[PDB]
């Protein structure tokens, strides 16, 4: 018999922002130090890492708004 | 039977954003130091990693808004 | 029995910024280090790595809006 | 009336010191960061200062023996 | 009435050292980082001063012995 | 009346060091920072001054021994 598949999504979505006078960000780190010894590392499926990091972050958006969707349909 | 499919997806959405004088932004980092010794490393599907790091950052969009989708049909 | 497809997506959509005097941005490092002895690294399926990094970044867009979209039809 | 004097000190002494393999010694700090504001110092006689100091000291002598004197005579 | 004046003295002192394989020495900073804003200094007579430091001192004399001495005659 | 004045002082003495294998010495700093603002600064009689500083020393010596002596005669 027959197959028939109508795929039609519609998105009239938004995502938005208003801001002023986003400004006078000062980021002004102290050095640091870091050593690693590594051996052996099997990372084998999406795996996110890491090791001895020793990171900064000023991350200041005007917005940051995040829409994220997963719309799935499986058929067997 | 007969295979029919329609593809007619539909996107009329929007991301967006106003910002005022965006500015007066000091990064200014005080060096640092790192040392890795690394040996026998696997990676083997879609893996993100760091090792040993010391990274500074200074992120300041005047939006930075995000929309993320994944429309999946999966027939068999 | 006949196979039709009919492919013919729609995409009307925007990514916009309006931004004032994008400006008096500093960045200014001082220095650091790096040593990385390293050996036997195997990556092998779309893997993202880095060792060893002293990284500095000063990342400011009027907009830096994203809209990242996957519209998938598997049929088997 | 005569004056006479007669200056004959006499200096047989000794400082000393026997050391072993003096080694194997590390030293690795972590950065660190000082800020000083100041005004109006008046430091005016055999004044000794510091001010914001953020100082680290390895010091690791194989002897390290002090020997200080005064010998002071005073006529009027 | 006469003044005589003998100046004699001796000196057959030692200061001494024996050490065996001075050495393995690492000194490895992680950086840092300094900011002064200063105004209105008066230092007026053997002022020893410091504003701000950020010193590593790694010191490692196979000896380092110290012999100070003052030998004062005044007369009025 | 007579002045007479006999300045004939004697020094036979000695400062003195044995080491063996002086050696293995790393001195490896990771940068840093520095900024000054200074002003209407006066030093006037044997001062000893530093400002902003971020200094690194690795000091070593096979001796290191030090003999300081004043031998001082005052008439009036």
């Amino acid at each position: 018999g027959s197959v028939q598949i109508v795929y039609k999504p519609v998105d009239l979505s938004k995502v938005t922002s208003k801001c002023g006078s986003l400004g006078n960000i000062h980021h002004k780190p102290g050095g640091g130090q870091v050593e690693v010894k590594s051996e052996k590392l099997d990372f084998k499926d999406r795996v996110q890492s890491k090791i001895g990091s020793l990171d900064n972050i000023t991350h200041v958006p005007g917005g940051g708004n995040k829409k994220i969707e997963t719309h799935k349909l499986t058929f067997r």
